[PDB]
């Protein structure tokens, strides 16, 4: 594939299925998800998005990332803050877990953002477009499996308010990715970094599943 | 009193009382409010907070507002975009109402922000401490009256996730308010703007009631 976006999709097809096959995620897909498991997933997201959005802000002007910079349409940090206040209560910042698997993911994000900005696009792609695509499917499953009350909160993360059409924004982002100018070498390190992104998610799923079976 | 915070709370005591008596807000207390009436309120808040917050960003560096600049703890724009996406849909931005009462409020905010930003503190105080202070009781009422689906969204506005204790934060804020430096003239106008702020709210409630009952 010549386009970076098409190259990413095909290069990450295997790990994507692997992330899909992970037990925690399999259980999820099969509506097998508990409150404790969901809390852990949300806590993970908060830490990952804080780190990712912190690095995007650091590189938003760089020509290696600027093209795919969409802060208003994609930022998730605030949505997660709102959500964790529901799941863990008002003192959530004090009690939310921060596991080694979460830290490994966060650590890589800062490294890329601070020493290999050119690769940041790989993580923003994996996270944003992934959470965007399978957003609804996972939300519907969760709300019907978590039997939530009606307090009007806890799932803001699954709704991107500043995006009218997912499909159409999905195409714009793909276009912007393809506009990125880079050496075939960098173009290859980015593809690699995308696979590393899934691997970091896969090991997170493995860890959370382990923490929940005691 | 000698303290700005004590002056504002005492100077706006009557306009506050009248604000709690405006028919619309009055019925909201009796747990009486429809989805349409609530949607109008949320729409109004989105507009007011967009204006207030963009003006707060303009003058955040100035000595007239910096002391009370608490972006993470208080921003509401994002929480309202999330809720409006739920109440109005993906195209909420293209269809929420923008009425005369909403506009007069927005107008004054930009006016103060552009010509007398030394008064913004009066608007930040009125809105933030006011919404934070009542946010919890209004939320339980909203829940009881609106019968929301169990989809975890639509009331994010009523929760300030980055504030563990409303009590402890209000203390620091009042403290930051009293550290504010200003001439007697300016201090008098700030006290006045706080009243103006309340009336802009009263004016909005009366307008909203007239749209719901004709």
């Amino acid at each position: 594939p010549q386009d970076l976006s098409e190259a990413l999709k095909e290069a990450t097809k295997e790990v994507h299925t692997q992330a899909e096959n992970a037990e925690f995620m399999r259980n999820f897909q099969k509506g097998q998800v508990t409150r404790d498991g969901f809390k852990l997933v949300m806590a993970s997201l908060y830490h990952i998005y804080v780190a990712l959005e912190e690095e995007i802000e650091r590189n938003k002007e760089s020509p290696v990332f600027a093209p795919v910079y969409f802060p208003e349409e994609l930022h998730r940090k605030a949505a997660l803050e709102q959500d964790l206040a529901f799941w863990y209560g008002p003192r959530w910042q004090e009690v939310i877990p921060y596991t080694p698997a979460m830290q490994r993911y966060v650590k890589r994000l800062h490294e890329v953002g601070r020493t290999e900005p050119e690769l940041l696009v790989a993580h923003a792609y994996t996270r944003y477009l992934g959470d965007l695509s399978g957003g609804q499917v996972l939300k519907k499953i969760a709300q019907k499996a978590l039997d939530l009350p009606s307090s009007g909160e806890g799932l803001a993360f699954f709704t991107f308010p500043n995006i009218a059409s997912a499909t159409k924004f999905k195409q714009l982002y793909r276009s912007r990715m393809n506009s990125l100018e880079m050496t075939p070498a960098v173009r290859q390190r980015v593809i690699e970094e995308a696979k590393t992104a899934f691997l970091l998610n896969i090991q997170l799923f493995e860890e959370l599943q382990e923490l929940l079976t005691h």
